[PDB]
C-alpha cells in the first residue's frame, strides 16, 4: 500500500476590500498541515490575504481569538472551514474589519461624556471585536463590546456609575437584549455572558424606569402553595413541572407530556410547583429564583414521585439552580429557613427527569408511522436529536442557528423578540422543513400563538408550517392519529399530514 496524508484542509477565505469595486468571493485552498502547526502557521500559508496576526476572525461563522493548535480546530470545526472577517459589514480587507467605521457608531455617546481622557476614550478599540460574537440582528443594538467598555468606565468613574448605566438601558437598544453568545464563540466560553449577566443584574436591581418596574412586577410572580402536599406514592410517578407564565399556552405540551409517560408506563399526578421566574427571576433575584426552585425539588421529592422537565426554558433553570445549591451547602441552608413555613426540605442531588432527554434515550418500542417522507428543523439550545430522529427515520438536517432563541425577549423588547423569532421560524422553513420541532416552550410560543402579530410586522408572506414538541411526534411515530389526544387542535398553524 500507501501512506495516506490526512491532514488536510480546505479554507475556503472571503476575499473583498470596501474601498474597491469588485463584490466579495470566496477563494478555496487545499491545505497541508501538520500535528505540531497553529493557525498563524495556515493563514501564514494565504498569499495576499489580510488578515490581524493577533487573531480575530471567524470560522464557520463562529469567532476564533486565539492561535489555537490546527488539530485542535479541526477536532472543533472540521476539515471543512469557511474564514470570515468578525464583521462582512464592516469588512476592510479579507479577514480584517474597519475599526474606525464601527467607532463611528458611538460619536454621539461620547459627546455626552465629555469628561473622559482622550485614553479613555480610545479603550474602547480593545473591546469593540467583541460586539460581532452575537448572532443577534436587532440593528439597534450596542454592541457587547460596547457594553463592556461602558462597565469599564462605571467602574473608573463612581460618581457617574448610575448615568452610565442609564446610556446602556435603553430597551431599545440597551443590554437588556443581551443572550447568551456562547455557542457563537471557539470553545463555547462564557466569559462575555457572565460579565453581561453581572450587568443585567445590577439594572434590574437599580432606580432606573423601566427596570425597576419589570423588577417588582416579575418578584410578584413568586406565589408559593401555602401547604403544599407530602404523600407517598407508587414507584413510577411522575408530576410534571407546569408553572409557567400566565400568557403561555403550554396545553398541548403538558397534554402530549402525560399521554407519552403513560404510553412510557408512567402514572402522573398534579403538585403546586412554583414559578420559578422564567428567563429572568434568575437574573434579578438569584435568592428568590433559587428558593422557587428548592421548594419545586423538594416538593417532589416529599411526594416520591419524578420531576418531568417537559421543556427546555424551565429544565435549563432546574439546571443552575442545582449547580449553585448542590455546591453550596450555605445556600442550602439559607434556602431551607425559608421553606421551613411549607414543612419542606431541600436536600443536594434530587433526581430529576428532562422529558426530551427521555425521547432521545428510551427507544424500545414499535415504529408504526414512519417519518421518512418528512424534513424538520429542529430548534434546540443543548443538542440535537440524532438517535430518536433516526429511530424514525425523520431527516432533520445541522443549521448554524438552531442554537438561537431570541423569545426571552418578548418581555423586555417585544417587537425585537417578535421580528428575531421569526427570523428564525424562516430559517427553518427555507430548510424545506414540513414542521418544526421546539425545544423551548417560549421559542414555540413565539412560533405559533405571535405567529400573527409578528407577519404584521415581520415582512414576508404567511407560511402554516407547524411546530411540534418531541412527545407529540414520538407518539405519532408510535401509531397516534388522534389529533386531539396529540393536543394539536391547540396549536396557531394546524397539521394536515395526519
Amino acid at each position: 500500500g500507501s501512506h495516506m496524508s490526512v491532514l488536510k484542509l480546505h479554507v475556503k477565505v472571503f476575499r473583498f476590500e470596501t474601498n474597491k469595486d469588485y463584490n466579495p468571493a470566496y477563494e478555496s485552498y487545499f491545505l497541508e498541515y501538520q500535528e505540531d502547526q497553529y493557525l498563524l502557521d495556515l493563514l501564514k500559508q494565504l498569499k495576499g490575504v489580510s488578515y490581524s496576526e493577533n487573531i480575530a476572525l471567524k470560522i464557520n461563522q463562529i469567532a476564533v481569538f486565539e492561535d489555537a493548535k490546527v488539530s485542535d480546530l479541526v477536532a472543533f470545526f472540521s476539515k471543512e472551514w469557511v474564514l470570515d472577517p468578525l464583521s462582512k459589514r464592516y469588512a476592510l480587507k479579507d479577514l480584517m474589519i474597519d475599526e474606525k467605521a464601527v467607532l463611528k457608531n458611538y460619536e454621539d455617546f461620547f459627546k455626552q461624556v465629555p469628561y473622559i481622557t482622550k485614553g479613555e476614550k480610545e479603550e474602547l478599540e480593545k473591546f469593540i471585536q467583541i460586539n460581532f460574537i452575537n448572532p443577534q440582528t436587532n440593528p439597534k443594538y450596542l454592541g457587547d463590546g460596547f457594553f463592556l467598555y461602558v462597565k469599564w468606565l462605571m467602574k473608573r468613574y463612581p460618581t457617574e456609575r448610575d448615568r452610565l448605566l442609564e446610556m446602556i438601558s435603553q430597551p431599545e437598544s440597551g443590554v437588556m437584549n443581551f443572550l447568551s453568545v456562547a455557542h457563537y464563540l471557539y470553545k463555547n466560553d462564557d466569559n462575555i455572558d457572565h460579565e453581561i449577566y453581572e450587568l443585567q443584574e445590577i439594572l434590574t436591581n437599580s432606580k432606573i424606569k423601566p427596570w425597576k418596574d419589570f423588577s417588582k412586577n416579575l418578584l410578584s410572580l413568586f406565589q408559593y402553595h401555602s401547604n403544599p402536599p407530602k404523600t407517598p406514592n407508587p414507584p413510577k410517578t411522575c408530576a410534571l413541572f407546569n408553572a409557567y407564565a400566565k400568557h403561555l399556552d403550554v396545553q398541548s405540551l403538558l397534554k402530549s407530556a402525560k399521554l407519552y409517560l403513560e404510553k412510557m408506563g408512567q402514572k402522573t399526578i398534579d403538585l403546586p410547583f412554583c414559578y420559578d421566574g422564567g428567563y429572568y427571576g434568575k437574573i434579578i433575584s438569584t435568592h428568590d429564583f433559587l428558593t422557587a426552585s428548592a421548594y419545586n425539588l423538594a416538593l417532589a421529592k416529599a411526594n416520591g414521585v419524578s420531576l418531568i422537565f417537559c421543556e427546555e426554558d424551565a429544565y435549563l433553570n432546574i439546571l443552575h439552580a442545582k449547580e449553585v445549591l448542590d455546591n453550596n451547602p450555605e445556600i442550602i441552608n439559607s434556602v431551607n429557613e425559608k421553606l421551613k413555613k411549607y414543612q419542606l426540605v431541600y436536600e443536594k442531588d434530587i433526581e430529576i427527569v428532562y422529558l426530551n432527554e427521555w425521547v432521545n434515550e428510551f427507544l424500545a418500542w414499535e415504529l408504526k408511522s414512519p417519518f421518512d417522507a418528512f424534513v424538520g428543523a429542529e430548534f434546540s439550545r443543548i443538542k440535537q436529536s440524532d438517535h430518536f430522529f433516526n429511530k424514525i427515520h425523520l431527516k432533520a438536517p445541522h443549521f448554524l442557528e438552531s442554537f438561537q432563541n431570541y423569545a426571552p425577549l418578548l418581555e423586555v423588547n417585544e417587537a425585537s423578540g417578535l421580528l428575531q423569532c421569526a427570523h428564525l421560524r424562516y430559517l427553518g422553513i427555507d430548510l424545506g422543513a414540513d414542521f418544526l420541532i421546539a425545544h423551548s416552550l417560549g421559542l414555540f410560543y413565539a412560533f405559533e400563538n405571535l405567529s400573527l402579530k409578528a407577519s404584521k410586522i415581520y415582512k414576508r408572506d404567511n407560511d402554516n408550517t407547524p411546530t411540534l414538541f418531541l412527545p407529540q411526534i414520538a407518539l405519532m411515530a408510535m401509531g397516534e392519529k388522534n389529533k386531539q389526544d396529540l393536543g394539536l387542535d391547540t396549536h396557531y398553524h394546524k397539521v394536515t399530514f395526519i
